[PDB]
């Protein structure tokens, strides 16, 4: 027959009067628009500014009773991307965009094709850089939902409703991993209907849920602060008239605990509640803070000057409870503490 | 009938004479454009930049009678935003701009309906980064006013008159929480007409209070600095003859405090006028440089050689005095300070 | 009679012959634009790129005498900012750009009057980053000079002259203030005819004298490097038998002000001229330097083993010089280096 | 006779029927569209975002049998980039584009020859920051292979056929050289055919090879770890009885072995697994640990009060074996650890 | 006669057949391509990404004999911006672009001048980041060669050939000065003419060599680093019996020596090569840790116990030596190495 641009010229010209400025079924029901999402990348999960960034194709398919056909003998018409302008497409958008572009290299990635039902399937590939809330109770146990939402800007809900598709309506590439994170395998879909002075807005949203990875945080922060913990334990085994000695183990050690606790939110935001690591660095701040308290506490009495052998035994007591208390209210805090942020 | 984008061609046509260059009711009174904003998105307020990005639907009404229509039968129109070069609309900008831009993917989000008797609603998506003048006299104790300020750029007051909406002039959205500030619940509104050598045009101003978070300073700054104090205070119960150890001492806390109060203006603009942080690192500053200055008085006091049994008596006299003295000074400091910076 | 943007067409249409590619008094006398800025925004000054970003208006009046007219009534016809590309406008533009854009945000950010007689006037709005070069001699105690200026780039000096206009030729706006400076009320108008190997072209600048603000550089450099300097002048009262004492002291002073000096210059142009803070920061490093070098001679010469007796009261002697001799030359240091850089 | 440019318009025009919106041999074999790139630069590899930016000409032949030409005298004819839209071109795109763009200045980057026969040359310019993910379990010593695949975004299989050619698919510009990485001359080309639910999509990958420098992390990393250890060292040659001396000399290596382990990640990123320099700085740190917990112990001995003369030849047997047994343990600790890291 | 733009619209129009799109000379010899440069600024030299950016303007001249003309009175003809896309202009690009744009801010800044005989000057404002790969080998007293060269892209040699003017070929701007470098006077200009798989391309590049300053480098490197040195020889003056004082004396240099040696690159791409700023750092490096392995071999060798007198003398021995032995290797080796690199 004709080639298959003229024939689609002849479904969308002047003549049968296709207007690309009107929905299918016009003065009737609502368009109903499925949508899936592939996620090509997903990454740079920023928590100073709350977002993140993901690469996707946004399928969506709708029908058109105008563009139904049957002179055509094969079953479907890829439309040419340089003539987009001339069917109506939905005017979806990201309720969290913060910024979003389509991809123009080489071709507009875009997408097109049309059934002799008239079913159209409208793919295109968008790069979004989507705001989600980050919640740091528990800074480095958490698990976070960073979603996603896709809404209608001028066409209310009784002109068109967006919906997922039954089929997997969440496809994520194969080798997609995380540096920091992992994507779970679940991902919840629902409604996030819109209502405004305007009018009410079809809207559906798609949660992610993001675990982070224990084994980053540790490293940097729990056992190097660890280590200062025992590094003012070693002070009950030094002699009591090595003054310098058991004093300026304690001073390093209380000094380099405010270093660490002052970089481990170093790239955080600043959030007033205390969280999981902040009740770590302050508690072992305060060991470390304690054990340059306990040989002042020794200083004194050895000084109370029979008047000296009482004096000298009665410090050397608490220089012997202290090698077994220490180590022993440590102990017992770990287990209060991990326990905790295993069970939330 | 005929569809609505046919009918509304002939609307604008260039039958019926309607021209997008000319305002409504030209030669005659001005064009009232009543204007509200819903806040989507709130967040990233710099300080050395002193700006703030805010996510904004802008909606604008107003009445052009050449719109009016009676032959069609339902109550509104939505034009198509391809077709929005075709009417007129008004010449609002933000004064305070600094950079701004649309929301185009997967379609121009822009709104436009027209009613019966000629109303225009016409609602678009914009992010701003809206610059705001920081006041940081008490910097973890202030209350920030950002404002925004919408005008017009080519018509004068004569020709058009911007105007809040009495029915909730500025909403935000559900969820929307900041993590360094809270947003009141009240919002100043009213006008800041400017005049040039042009002519006066109008202005209507929206004022944002944001009253910031007390707690992440205090976990980073005013608790680490308060250790520090106490860390000189052990130097007192130190013998004096362990002349290491109570110098050490004095030196290594002097120095972290110079430290602590470099890093209380990491993020900051480079202001010249004092702030409620650099009096409270200053005199936190002063209590670990006069304990310092303590001993360096018992060493000299204690060494003046009866001689020597009055020598040593006196600076035990300053030792015993200092134990008391500076808890209770820097007790009585922490009074003035924190009514004065809660009574303000 | 009819309305002004058809009677705007017949004056700029084929009929009447008017060419936007052609300046007004073609084969005749230069074009004078006389030209006048209104700055909205003015900061992020930066000093590594050496540069600062400015926000103005720019309104530029000439005189077409093609753009007369006599049969309308009123006398300005505001032509709309769409049909700009079709008269004539002078290409203006800046010799220190480093970028620039406009503004286009619900509109396009730009005006057009005509007069009965043919002005023109013609204002847009800018955002611009011009490029200053910094002089850095005398650094926390300098005023900088930061210009911009306005060239033709194709018609030359016989075809296109610029001027300021007498009348305020640049405004700032009110409540327009900056962090790190002052900017001051007179503001230097000339001339900076340019020449090239094409012919000479038009422009003119204006001068921009901003000083800076002192009590920022105080908090953090002067007054924490003054301390360190008392610092080591406690060293004078500590017994000389106390070797770690003194020693210690001595190290972390020369090393705390080897971290201050690197930090003065931490936001700055890798210049390799000295500066007024590095002549501070070296002198300062000189004074707690030879505080240390002060015990080396101490504990040399006492350790001269009547000998015993003439070496201790030689030493001792230098320990009572230097309580007077190190504060007595910082004094007079602080003579010399404040009035230098106030007489200046 | 007739210019070149006349010739290819009576080629692409409304006579003879060429239509760009329809692939050559439509309702036929696949198109096989054959590949090259030629890199002009290469670089900025982060791994914080892991991506590279890569600057390529992109070369792409196929055949249009509707484009053969017997007329024209010449061999070739040079389309002109600004008559790009009026023929067939291939969708190529990047299957991790993560940005994008041309190149415009001065001219269109573009290309475009055809050949008697039909053959179409055409190549591009091309800005790509590509996504590859990073594998960082022997960082110093690892190889990446970052990937850039070349897919079809609406053709399927069925329609259009990418390939490599067999002359040389993949060109490097001759002084391309990385500062932190040498690309290896071998590189892998193999296909990577995607399934969707649209449909099978072509794709062809390039694999290149990137070899890390080692004497980047030497001189920062391993040379002053390795000097600390030694400085841990010379605590086995002084005397026991200078207390503060073997102390202060473990508390400063061990805090500053600390400061160097984090360091070491400070341009990572947070991959929760452990790597090859995290086993060297905990293993470097348990030394300098455990050379001053070997001090604990001596102290601890040798004040055990013949019950004195045995206590310090007990004590005195320790520090002699220490001084073998720590540079013993620490060399064949170098045998093991760079053996491992050379096999690998 | 009639206005210039209506002779020129003549002279480029459809009657006398002059097409864009076909060279000058064609099927002929090809066009000769005469280009200068002017530099209006010149900075931000990185090398973390081994780029610079420039700011030009692009002049270019060329003969096209279809524009002579000799109806018209006088000497010139100016095209005027909005017309360019209307006569045939070479597609000059940049060979190592790595991004460009134009400036188009009141005008596109272009500008076009046709002479009687037809030559066409051709002159454009470009600001572009052009990669140069720098040579770090020596690096404070280094020579860098950056260059930038221009290409054509699509005309081979037999069409098109560049050449530089003879004229001064590189003019630079008055005031145009640098922070960190100078620019030579003398500029090298030669050809650079590719080869590809599509066939021999013309292109010409210029040099410019960049000295950079000294005395930056001094201020925050050599010196601090050089009074280390000279702190660790205080030592040898301290008594050999206070033993924390010259232990922590020389642990506290080595350690500040490590601190300074690691911000020596702290703005410097990751090279694996050695430097001359890394053999400064390492060697002083060397002085400050065989300091501290000079006063453990004097604690050894002093308890060594007629034996107690012979090892006091022999250990007074050593320490008498490197009192002239150490300043006399350093001054030795501050000659072998400023003559090194001043000769180089
Ligand atoms: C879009 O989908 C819904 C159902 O999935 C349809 O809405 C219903 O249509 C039936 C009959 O037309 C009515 O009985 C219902 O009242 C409608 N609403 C609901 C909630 O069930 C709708 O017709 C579909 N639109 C199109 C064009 O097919
Ligand atoms: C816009 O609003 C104002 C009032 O809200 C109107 O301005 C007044 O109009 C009345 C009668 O037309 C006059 O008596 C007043 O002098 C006007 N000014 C004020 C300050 O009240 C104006 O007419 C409205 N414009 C339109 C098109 O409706
Ligand atoms: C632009 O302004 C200058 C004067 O401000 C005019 O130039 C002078 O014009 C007069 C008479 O036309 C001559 O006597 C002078 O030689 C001109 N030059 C100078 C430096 O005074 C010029 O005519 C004005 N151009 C227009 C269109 O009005
Ligand atoms: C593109 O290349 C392939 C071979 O390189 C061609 O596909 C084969 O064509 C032959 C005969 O036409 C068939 O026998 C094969 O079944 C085809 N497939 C394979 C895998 O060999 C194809 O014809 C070429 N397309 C064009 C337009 O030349
Ligand atoms: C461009 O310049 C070169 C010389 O500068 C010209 O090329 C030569 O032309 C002459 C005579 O036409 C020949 O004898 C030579 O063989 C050519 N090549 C060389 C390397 O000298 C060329 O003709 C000029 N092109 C134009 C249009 O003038």
């Amino acid at each position: 027959p004709m080639p298959p641009s003229e024939f689609l010229d002849k479904l969308m010209g002047k003549v049968s009067g296709y207007d690309a400025r009107i929905r299918p079924n016009f003065k009737g029901p609502p368009v109903n628009v499925t949508c899936n999402i592939f996620i090509n990348s997903f990454g740079s999960i920023a928590e100073t500014t709350m977002d993140y960034r993901v690469n996707i194709f946004l399928r969506q398919q709708w029908n058109d009773p105008r563009l139904a056909y049957s002179e055509y003998p094969d079953d479907s018409l890829d439309l040419d991307p340089s003539m987009l302008d001339s069917i109506w497409k939905p005017d979806l958008f990201f309720a969290n965009e913060k910024g979003a572009n389509f991809h123009e290299v080489t071709t507009d990635n875009k997408l097109l094709r049309i059934s002799k039902n008239g079913n159209v399937l409208y793919s295109i590939r968008i790069t979004l850089v989507l705001a989600c809330p980050m919640d740091l109770k528990n800074f480095p146990m958490d698990v976070q939902t960073c979603i996603m939402q896709l809404e209608s800007f001028g066409y209310t809900m009784n002109d068109l409703i967006f919906e997922w598709d039954e089929k997997g309506a969440v496809q994520v590439a194969d080798g997609l991993t995380l540096p920091q994170f992992i994507l779970k395998e679940e991902k919840d879909l629902r409604y996030c209907t819109k209502h405004y002075n305007t009018g009410k807005f079809t809207c559906i949203e798609a949660r992610f849920h993001l675990e982070r990875q224990m084994g980053y945080y540790l490293i940097q922060m729990y056992i190097p602060s660890l280590l200062i913990v025992i590094l003012s334990w070693v002070s009950f085994w030094i002699n009591m008239d090595a003054a310098p000695a058991r004093v300026g183990l304690g001073i390093t050690t209380v000094l380099t605990m405010t270093t660490q606790s002052s970089g481990s939110r170093a790239s955080l935001p600043k959030v007033s509640y205390v969280k999981a690591i902040d009740i770590w660095m302050a508690v072992c701040l305060l060991f470390v803070f304690s054990a340059l308290l306990e040989y002042a506490a020794v200083n004194f009495i050895a000084r109370q000057h029979e008047m000296r052998k009482l004096f000298i035994s009665r410090a050397k007591r608490i220089d012997t409870v202290s090698r077994v208390a220490f180590p022993l209210v440590f102990l017992i805090f770990n287990i209060f503490y991990w326990i905790t942020y295993k069970i939330i």
